[PDB]
């Protein structure tokens, strides 16, 4: 519906352009990176001219990985350009694409948006802040990411210039991360949008080598695991002992891991942040809301996914804090 | 559409005959399962009467979960029958379909295949040189994910008013899951339309992660072997369980899996004791290094990617040594 007509109302505000340029957020993730090389692919089919805006500076580590394929087996380098090429390079009849953004302070370059006069906004979250009179706005809070959004729109221009193996690879990589997997936020368009990747050559296993998690990450991980107690009503608590310091991602991924253990529906794990910051992050299949849990001990977020942070005590005064708001919130 | 004609002909076989026996193969798999259930939705859509075989023995860990949500649905909880219902309610017109297999001896019950007299055989694998005598229609499709993956097909040629319903399809999604080991294997485009008409109807992702849920303590053994391990520059990584402990095969395989799956590991060889004599030693690549040439060089072998062997005598300690020698052995070519 929707993805039918805004795709070719979209090849025509993009018909209108000397070129186009496409700009994800600050810290560029893979949804961002594959939605941008999908549009960048969306324009070339109308033989539009299209360029992605990256600097070497938000090139991250996963990113790194992807770009070094990106240089080592395709020329699909080219049509990425740093700030000052995009700004140097464009008028004011250029078209410039948000993805996977909708708030200004968060696009990848302001400079480079104030600068340009025809606006998109392409996004999958929900609505305070937003781009000044843009010439359109596909906003869809039910996708999964930007990646899925833009893929259902290739799927309506000239067939004749496919997507390539590789830029199908990071659309699909962009959808693997934002759905974990497809285990989040799935719906059959999803499957539709991954179908279509995987038609034109998406490989699944380049996008695990992307992925792929460190050894020093898993034993660190797998340390505040093996010490998790499970209660008959589902609820596990692992712990950090109160004289390591753990990094708060692994602490993160410590309870997402959980999860996938039986009779785990909501994971707290609980360690030592800072010299007098303990952290937990807690997280849930959606039976338990960890949001609650979270808010009543200073914290907050979603209620499969949140998390708190308090200061001046032991790991074990905090487990205590947290039985103690467990109790209170599932006392029937 | 092929899937289009294949669909309306088996409706045509089915409904010709007087009921039908679905069975898939022994210790059945989620797919098996999941296949056999759409496969029985399938002939209601046609107010047929379709019967799934399963024995209580035939019931491990994974499907008794399963089963446990089947049994909340008595509709679907009476389609299942066991080999005995099966073989006394068998007639010359009865319609017996297979699902996941095309070997006789594979078949859950035998039995009940030979006093089959109309047969019908879908399935994913490719021909070995036994095979179900005389079918009436054959569904093979070697490239598939599933046999869950092909039953989905056929049935979006029938008629909707009585809908594959939302558990019925989380068990067809499940057997895609098992058996692509979450769309990372064997998936195709196909695979994913399957997914996405199964999800169209309710299939549910977290009871399907419910099914599959990995035990705690087998988490942690698994991880105390990858706890240990070493990786070279070259990407090849060692690890070994303690040789006063002992290791599941399961445990060892699945901990040399995992280590394929972390940053910068090219091949993985695990190495823990097996037995009180014996020590084993597992090795997988992502499809460089090659485990099988390190591994046939020990009195093992296997292949490129998934090879192993055992020691008997040796201690840990000494089967490493032998491993760091035969691998600095192919490796300074
Ligand atoms: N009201 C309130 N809410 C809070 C507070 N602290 C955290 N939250 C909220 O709760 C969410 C929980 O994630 P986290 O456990 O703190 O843990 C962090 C972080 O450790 C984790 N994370 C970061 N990178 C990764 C990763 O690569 N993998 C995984 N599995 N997790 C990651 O996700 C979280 C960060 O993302 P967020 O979207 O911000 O998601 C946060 C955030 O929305 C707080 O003091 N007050
Ligand atoms: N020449 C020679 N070849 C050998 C020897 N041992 C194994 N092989 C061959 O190489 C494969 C290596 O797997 P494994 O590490 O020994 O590990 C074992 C076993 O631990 C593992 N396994 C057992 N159960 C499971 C399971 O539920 N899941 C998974 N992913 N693996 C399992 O699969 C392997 C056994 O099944 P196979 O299909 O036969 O797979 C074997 C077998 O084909 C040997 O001593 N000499
Ligand atoms: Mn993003
Ligand atoms: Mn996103
Ligand atoms: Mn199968």
């Amino acid at each position: 519906v929707r993805a039918r007509v805004i795709s070719h109302a979209l090849k025509d505000i993009l018909a209108e352009g000397d070129k186009v340029i496409i700009m994800g957020h600050k810290r560029p993730d893979l949804d961002a990176i594959g939605a941008a090389i999908g549009v960048s692919r969306f324009a070339m089919m109308n033989n539009l001219e299209a360029y992605i805006v990256l600097n070497e500076t938000d090139i991250d580590p996963t990113l790194r990985r992807v770009m070094n394929e990106i240089d080592k087996k395709p020329e699909l380098r080219e049509r990425f350009i740093t700030s000052d090429d995009a700004w140097d390079m464009m008028t004011s009849k250029t078209t410039v694409v948000i993805v996977d953004t909708h708030k200004p302070e968060l696009v990848l370059d302001e400079n480079v948006l104030n600068k340009a006069n025809r606006k998109v906004v392409i996004d999958h979250h929900r609505r305070e802040s937003f781009i000044s009179n843009p010439l359109l706005i596909y906003m869809e809070p039910y996708a999964s990411s930007t990646a899925e959004l833009v893929t259902e729109l290739l799927e309506y221009q000239p067939t004749e210039q496919r997507l390539t193996r590789l830029e199908s690879t990071v659309m699909y990589a962009g959808i693997i991360v934002d759905t974990r997997n497809f285990t989040l936020r799935t719906g059959s368009r999803t499957f539709d949008a991954a179908s279509y990747l995987r038609a034109h050559g998406a490989d699944t296993i380049l996008t695990q080598h992307f992925l792929k998690d460190d050894v020093d990450t898993y034993i660190n991980r797998s340390e505040l695991i093996r010490t998790v107690k499970v209660e008959d009503n589902g609820i596990a608590i692992a712990h950090g002992s109160d004289d390591k310091i753990y990094h708060p991602v692994t602490v993160a991924q410590a309870a997402d891991e959980l999860l996938s253990l039986e009779g785990i529906e909501a994971s707290y794990v609980v360690a030592r942040r800072e010299d007098n910051l303990i952290g937990i992050s807690a997280r849930s299949l959606g039976s338990v809301n960890v949001q609650l849990t979270m808010e009543a001990l200073g914290g907050g977020g979603h209620l499969t996914n949140a998390a708190t942070q308090l200061k001046g005590v032991t790991v074990e005064e905090a487990i205590a804090q947290l039985q103690q708001a467990i109790t209170e919130q599932l006392s029937r």
